[PDB]
């Protein structure tokens, strides 16, 4: 994955859902491109196909709970992910928790695939736990601050910190990235300077007036350092 | 939901996955077109979208776990469906068990919001129970026979006669469908000639050297009826 | 099992662990006898054994998840149940929700062993469905009014009345007992007079400063209609 | 948690059930005593607070899946286990694995409560993993081998050795131990050489003709180390 990154996690938000999913992503393409910033997109499952095949930054699945393709009805596997054009895959977000020997396979398995990984985790020790299983990235996301619009960066910063510190003396090739209740350029900024090399957000991004904006807005602080 | 019905369940094989779940869809509407019958398809989680939008026939979703849009990254939500574009949803396949009170739930929720609801079961018993919940259509498919090639309506022809007969004689407006191990029209046309009003089928269809053909043969007994 | 019953839920909580397990059942017990009216108790899990040896009232157990004993690390067995002395198993409670394939399976081994089994539903529709497996009863219980003291006899009668009403048209060999919010030998009475052949609750005696004479306030009834 | 353990894990046998649960523990228990070693036991979740009252050597829950006591029907916490007379707990064993985010919670409050808590991993790394959250012990367990009789020391010692070396190397105050196959005292000598503090062992104890004599030839090699 390229280096300082920003995921918007479309989760099954209605306003991200069908067609809006290729809308946001566009968005997200033309504030890419205007700053040229890494930004990733994370649509549901239903629009991961659709939404690969119509933008060129990468496409993340929210999550996977099966390794390869086969008879695995309403399964999502890391192969097929791959098969419909997805760049990575999200693990273990806090909505969709994932059983540590499931989490080590999959992690795994994504990699052998060429898929980037972020494996999410509510706090810094479960985040070095993450860390352990060797994804590209671990993120931080204090389960409290979802959705609220109180930045992970600003409410709880010793979070970020201790992860930091915590992964890279341990397994120091995982990047750390951070995120829950992100809503403006400040917490985004804010998470860079605690030594984060990215940010995992959704609501800010999803429900804004102006996708295009706001989403400009928050990635500007990834073009400044 | 259309009176005789094919469903093809394209489960997580990677001969239907990215751009070969299109192209199974467009094969299955032709012959939908061709012989004028009912044939639905149920493409992957990540080509649900995808695939609605390329095609005119039904496309059912293989499951859902979650009933409204939201904060549920990495779930599939029945208004997502709808959403995407699809038009039904099969629920409590053998590959992917549901608990009894999330069934209960998910259906009368997918009923409301217009989509067309396929509930799996193992046997009578438990096909008597899902029957009670209310959905369009109870599939009774004997896990043994799935994917073995073992038609359900030769090798365990008991178990649809005796669903369609419990069915029959407590919810009477619940239809029956049977699937596993259908791999010829003679398949299908014995599980209609068992009182079934459709059937339930992967292997054969999404496996076949010609899709188009294979699926002609296997839907043309819902013609000759 | 015993035609009328009342059925003493321990639940996880501290107030009936350990000792107090066993406590609490003799209090239970002193009732039933004093009553002559069939006061079933369940303890949790780790004092299902001691409890079934230290009072001679049926010991059900709180739930199951697996068949047969075996290779099943921290799981609950029907014959498991059996062999600790447990005449019976509570199945599907609002806490513990099952699949329904597995619910299907375990009712049937569960009646096949001799145990007693009682499968709890949320509401009426829910509750046929579990009636359609053959349970001994089914105990609609509102999670709404769980452990809220607004017994399910006073606020959501209706609760009842459909349940009855549904299971007896169905499958009248399955019993109605019913659950969620019983506080009092009043609401209770309530439960009975709706059709009930029973009831099933937990804070009240669990939580009661005198267990034997809060227990013989609530199996009162049983004795009366 | 003591120095050399070895943790003989009933799981579901019916062998080890009802009465049987406590013969056990009392076997083990005796020839704890005649060695001057820490023999623990692991009794099915139904007889555990029965052997806890039975026994003096340590004896730990198969598994749990919630924190504290209140709500839970069906379900195993934590401050039962200790409220029922248990020492420890075991965590994420391959016949019952658990979410991650769980895990880091139910490990952390086990030691607040003063259980010994033991956590098993399939692999190396997932057992690196696990060691990250803080037990006292990991116990690296291949699931294959499990009830073969072919023990780990003898058939995957790669698998031990990688563990040690890696937990060693980065959470140092965690233990190792190993299991599966171990059907001899041969087998546990060799687990001990390959740096193990000590061995997780199930049918060998629970299926021998003289349990006595078969556990103190397995829990011998603890005296001579």
């Amino acid at each position: 994955m390229r280096l300082p990154i920003l995921i918007i996690n479309f989760k099954a938000y209605g306003e991200a859902a069908g067609k809006r999913a290729v809308e946001l992503a566009k968005a997200a393409e033309r504030a890419a491109r205007e700053l040229g910033v890494n930004i990733v997109v994370a649509p549901n499952h239903l629009e991961l196909g659709l939404v690969s095949q119509s933008v060129d930054i990468p496409v993340y699945a929210q999550g996977a709970d099966v390794e390869a393709g086969g008879a695995h009805t309403a399964h999502v596997s890391l192969e097929n992910i791959k098969e419909a054009g997805g760049s990575g895959v999200i693990l273990n977000h806090s909505e969709a928790p994932l059983k540590l020997n499931d989490l080590a396979r999959l992690v795994a398995k994504a990699k052998s695939l060429g898929l980037d990984v972020v494996v999410c985790a509510p706090d810094p020790r479960t985040s070095l736990a993450a860390a352990a299983l060797g994804p590209h990235a671990v993120a931080v996301e204090p389960p409290e601050l979802i959705g609220t619009g109180r930045a992970v960066s600003r409410y709880k910063p010793e979070a970020i910190v201790e992860t930091v510190g915590l992964v890279s003396r341990h397994f120091p090739e995982v990047s750390v990235i951070t995120g829950a209740g992100i809503e403006s350029g400040d917490d985004v900024a804010a998470a860079l300077r605690l030594g984060t090399r990215g940010v995992l957000l959704a609501s800010a991004a999803v429900k804004a007036k102006d996708p295009y904006a706001k989403i400009v807005e928050l990635a500007k602080p990834l073009s400044e350092l």
